[PDB]
């Protein structure tokens, strides 16, 4: 160990907003849910440890995603979180696309 | 700062969400790439081509412009993205930008 | 050879296959992710193009586990002086099978 | 003044094209001579955008093989001073073609 890395994956609509990574401090997932609305609230949950936000009446088209992943990338560079890749898919039958952004430390 | 660029096709809509971005920089694109409009909530520069037809060898040099023309004003590029909408029939690319600073 | 080996690795769910290619993966690494990947069963060799395969039969990664199966690749790669460059990702409809790729390059 | 290189690959049957004005015909050919041994034919040049071009007209690629073209490609792309930055990649459903896309930078 001693590399850390984190996992920010985003499906849409309604937005879901998944966050993994073990070194992950709750105090970053704080600074993220006063930015992306920008009170909805990430919740724990173990195996794998992470937290999930779900905006259960909120519907956003694609400018707002784009919006969704600025405020997410640039509160976690300020937190020391480098963005390294992303990956995006759409489901067909379901009709939700989910983002997935990569982040090493600096 | 960062900055998202997102490219939909056909007709191409290119949208740049970043509040630290020029006008002086969204000037050089729009001769590269019509002009990009300028929306506030979010703030963001938005150029449609609505006459116009982007092919698959089209899209990749429609990116290629956008990133040489960031690069060059300081933004590196650090990820992207696509999907296709099976219904609408359109393909959608993300462009992530974090500058050297 | 002149500057610097990469690394492939891709990995389709579901059931979870993940691939490694890449001439400079080591062994020692291979089982460092083989340690790694149950916690977020072995990889085989084959050749023709040369690869490591490791599948999961009787697994079914939601959302959630594909991305703690990602990190999990990730960390114990860059431990191991692989940087992450790029990834990607299709969904084939007809499968109802989601493919995604990162791609390393050494340090 | 920074060039960049994107490296289109759409499958099936493999399909590779190149753009990028500051890529050399030396770069070119040592592709040319990769890839076909990453899954064991020439890239043409067009112009409006120049580009170039390859087809293996006579070879379908399972998802294994589609790795190996993008490892080969990064690879051989490496060794000629051209740094991967990006990637991503879509299924056509109605097709049943996928199309991904790498991105290089000579920094
Ligand atoms: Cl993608
Ligand atoms: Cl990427
Ligand atoms: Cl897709
Ligand atoms: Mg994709
Ligand atoms: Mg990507
Ligand atoms: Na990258």
């Amino acid at each position: 160990s001693h590399m850390p890395n984190l996992c920010v994956s985003a499906t849409f609509n309604p937005p879901v907003i998944t966050m993994l990574g073990s070194a992950l401090r709750e105090e970053t997932v704080k600074l993220l849910e006063q930015r992306i609305p920008t009170p909805v609230k990430f919740l724990f949950y173990p195996n794998p440890d992470h937290w999930r936000m779900e905006l259960s009446q909120h519907f956003c088209d694609d400018l707002h995603k784009s919006a969704v992943f600025l405020t997410i990338i640039e509160g976690l560079e300020g937190e020391g979180w480098n963005l390294r890749a992303s990956n995006s898919i759409r489901d067909s039958e379901s009709g939700k696309d989910t983002t997935k952004l990569f982040f090493a430390r600096r």
